[PDB]
C-alpha cells in the first residue's frame, strides 16, 4: 500500500533502461505497491529524472563493490562486483516488506501475491538449484539485517563476487527448511538466455509471471528494428529459440519508455 | 537390507559399460543394499552374463519406447516400479558414478529427486528414491500410453505423475550431492568451487557419455572427437575411466 514496495537497482544508464521497462511492466499489471529504484552516482542526472517519472522514488546510494576479481572470474562476469550495492535494499525500513527485482527482469502478470511470502523467499537458480537466484526475492527491511549483511560482505566477501553468493550464505536454510520460501520458477524464469533446450518451457512457459534475462546478454544489447519488429540475432543465441520475451521487452521499451527519454 | 536396492537400466552394450562402472562404484563405497540392473534383449548374451557378475539381479524387461532420438527408450525405466521384491529402491541412470556411500537415500520417501537444472520446478530423473508397486507401475504405463511424455523420455512422464514434487514436501528434494551434473558446474562455477567437494554422485548427463571419450592411460588424459556442450568435468571423467579400466574393462576384453 504505502507500506510495501518493489525495489530495483541500477548503477548506470544501460541497466536504467532495464529498470524503466521493469517499472512500466509493474504498472501495466496494476501493482498496488510502491515502486523504488536504488541508483548510484554513475546514473546520469538526466536518467535519474526519467527514472523519477516511472518510479515513486529514486534513492541515491553508494556503490558497494566486492572487488573480488578471482570469484567474478569464476562467475565469468568481471563487471558484477557492483552487485553488492543490492544489499542497501535492506536499509529501506520505510517499508515493512519488499520484493527485490533485478533491472533485467520483466513482469508478465500481477505478482502482488508475493507479499504473502516471508523473508527470505526466492526461486531456485537455474544452474545450481540448491542456491536461490537473487534476481527476485521477498525480504523485510531491517537495520539489523542490513548491518549483518554489510558485515558479512566485508569480513568474508561472497563466494561468487556478487550479491548472490553472500545472500545464499547468509540465508543458507533456504534449500532445506521451509518450502513456503520457495517461489515457483515462473516468478523468476531465468534460464531462457542460457539453456538451449528447455522441453519444460514448451508446456509450462506460457504461465511465466516474471522473465529474467540472466546472463551476459541483455535485451538492450540487441539491435532492434521497430519497423519489422526484428532483432538482429546474434549468432548462436538461445533467446531466438523462444524470442517472445525479448520481443516484448523491446515492444515495452519502444512504446512506453522511449517517449520518456526525449 | 535385502529388501532395498539400487536399480539401473541398460538397453544396449554401450550403456552396459556405464551400468558396470556404476555398480562397481557402489561396491567400492560399501553399500549394504542389493544391486539390480534392468536389461532388454538388445544387450548381448555375453554382456548380460558380465552384468550378472557385478549386479545381484539382472532382470530382463521389454523396451518401452515413446517413438537425441535414442532417448525414446528411456520409458523402459518405468519397469523399475515392477520390482516388488523390494520395499524401497534408488533408481540411478547408467551414466552415474558414486564417490561416497549414499545408503542414507533409503531414509527418503517416494518420490525424492534433485531439481533439474534449466527448469528446476521439475526433478531430474537420473537419481530418484521410489517404492515399487504394481498399482503405480500400471498407472505409469497408462500415462505413457495415453498422454506420452512432454520431453519424449521418462522425465516428462515422471514429473507429470509426481506433479506436486516441487511444492509439497521439501524432504523429497535431494541436494546436489546426490546428482551433480557438469551443466551445473559450467553454469555456476563459484558454487562448485565452494560446495563441490561434497559431491557423492556424478551424473554424466548429455549426448557425450564417458564411453564416448577416448582415454589414454599412458598420458592419463581424455578427449572426445564429438564436441561436448555440457563441458564434462575432466576430473570426473578420469575417475570414471580409472574405475572402468581397472574394474570393468578386464571383464570385456
Ligand atoms: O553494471 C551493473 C550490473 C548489475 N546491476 C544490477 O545488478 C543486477 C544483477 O546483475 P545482472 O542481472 O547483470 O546479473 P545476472 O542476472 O545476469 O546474473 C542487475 O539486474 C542490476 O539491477 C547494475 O545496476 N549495474
Ligand atoms: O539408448 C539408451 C538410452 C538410455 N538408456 C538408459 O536410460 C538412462 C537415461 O538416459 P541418459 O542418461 O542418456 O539421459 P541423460 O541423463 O543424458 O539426459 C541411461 O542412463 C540408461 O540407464 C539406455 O539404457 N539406453
Ligand atoms: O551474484 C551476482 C548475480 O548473479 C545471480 O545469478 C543473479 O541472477 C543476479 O541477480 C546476481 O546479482
Ligand atoms: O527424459 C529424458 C532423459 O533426460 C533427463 O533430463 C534425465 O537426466 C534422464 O535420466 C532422462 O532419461
Ligand atoms: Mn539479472
Ligand atoms: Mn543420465
Amino acid at each position: 500500500m504505502t507500506d510495501q514496495a518493489f525495489v530495483t537497482l541500477t548503477t548506470n544508464d544501460a541497466y536504467a533502461k532495464g529498470a524503466l521497462v521493469l517499472g512500466s511492466s509493474l504498472k501495466q499489471h496494476r501493482t498496488t505497491r510502491r515502486l523504488v529504484v536504488l541508483a548510484t552516482p554513475q546514473v546520469s542526472d538526466s536518467m535519474r529524472k526519467v527514472l523519477e517519472t516511472v518510479f515513486d522514488e529514486v534513492i541515491m546510494v553508494d556503490v558497494l563493490d566486492s572487488g573480488d576479481s578471482a570469484h567474478l572470474t569464476l562467475m565469468k562476469r568481471p563487471e558484477l562486483g557492483v552487485t553488492l550495492t543490492k544489499l542497501h535494499c535492506w536499509s529501506l525500513t520505510q517499508y515493512s516488506k519488499c520484493v527485490f527485482m533485478d533491472a533485467d527482469t520483466l513482469v508478465l502478470a500481477n505478482i502482488d501475491d508475493l507479499f504473502d511470502r516471508e523473508e527470505l523467499s526466492a526461486a531456485p537458480d537455474p544452474g545450481w538449484p540448491d542456491c536461490f537466484n537473487s534476481g527476485v526475492f521477498v525480504y523485510q527491511p531491517s537495520v539489523e539485517t542490513y548491518n549483518q549483511l554489510l558485515h558479512l560482505a566485508s569480513e568474508q566477501g561472497s563466494f561468487d563476487g556478487g550479491d548472490q553468493g553472500i545472500l545464499n550464505t547468509f540465508f543458507s536454510s533456504w534449500a532445506t527448511t521451509d518450502i513456503r520460501k520457495h517461489l515457483p520458477f515462473i516468478y523468476n524464469l531465468s534460464s531462457i538466455s542460457i539453456f538451449s533446450y528447455l522441453p519444460a518451457f514448451k508446456v509450462f512457459g506460457a504461465s511465466a509471471k516474471v522473465v529474467h534475462f540472466l546472463g551476459r546478454v541483455k535485451p538492450w544489447n540487441y539491435t532492434y528494428d521497430p519497423k519489422t519488429k526484428s532483432v538482429k540475432s546474434e549468432a548462436h543465441d538461445p533467446n531466438m529459440t523462444h524470442p517472445e520475451f525479448l520481443i516484448l521487452w523491446w515492444n515495452i521499451f519502444t512504446t512506453n519508455v522511449l517517449p520518456l527519454l526525449q
